[PDB]
Order: C-alpha cells, then structure tokens, then sequence
C-alpha cells in the first residue's frame, strides 16, 4: 500500500535523525569506554551484575537495521549504557565519571533531538 511505504519513509527518516543523535553522543564519549559491549571473558560475572547490558556498537546495529520505532526506545538503549555503568562501578573510578559526563553532555543533544522529532514529525 501506499500507506506502509509512507510509514517506511517516515521510519528512515527517523533513522537518518538518529544516526545523527548517535554520532553527537557517542563523541561525548572520547574516551571510547562505551563504545564496545563489556567483554565477558574479561568481566566474567558481569551478566550476576548486570541484565541487559548495551553500548554504542550494539545501538548501532540496531539503528542502522531499523529497529528503533521512536526516539523514547532509542533514548531507552542510551540511558542503560549509562545506568549499567554507574550501578557496577564505584564513584571513584574512571568508568563511572565518564557516565556521569555522558550523561550530563549527551542530555543537551537529547533535547534538541525531542524538539526535531515532534517538530518535523517523525513518530
């Protein structure tokens, strides 16, 4: 129909916009803490701690597969990375403090991001 192929069209425009969101959080990440899963050969009891870990690899196969219907499931995904991080490590380690920044630089972006959407009508 020409309906879902409407429907398609407004889904990779979401997608376009989202690639964009991702690629402004994920360079508020220099350090490249989240950018991969945590390995479980070297966190081995990670899945006892942690259960449903993500990163920035993982967010991007599923972005760029479609899979995120509206920004609030997209924004879902971003809030573990840093929830998951700051509930396994301490305040006073490096990972934790690079969350927190994440967190406290990639609310900016994410703002903006909700305005676009309602605005231009993507969801």
């Amino acid at each position: 129909s020409m309906e879902q192929v409407a429907m398609e069209l407004r889904l990779t425009e979401l997608t376009r916009l989202l690639r964009s969101v991702l690629d402004q959080l994920q360079d508020k990440d220099p350090a490249r803490i989240f950018a991969q899963p945590v390995s479980l050969k070297e966190v081995p009891d990670y899945l006892d701690h942690i259960k449903h870990p993500m990163d920035f690899a993982t967010m991007r196969k599923r972005l760029e597969a479609q899979g995120y219907k509206n920004l609030h499931e997209f924004e879902e995904d971003f809030d573990l990375i840093i929830d998951n991080c700051m509930k396994y490590n301490a305040r006073d380690t490096v990972f934790y403090r690079a969350a927190v920044r994440l967190r406290d630089q990639g609310g900016v972006v994410l703002r903006q991001a909700r305005r676009e959407v309602d605005s231009i009508g993507l969801e």
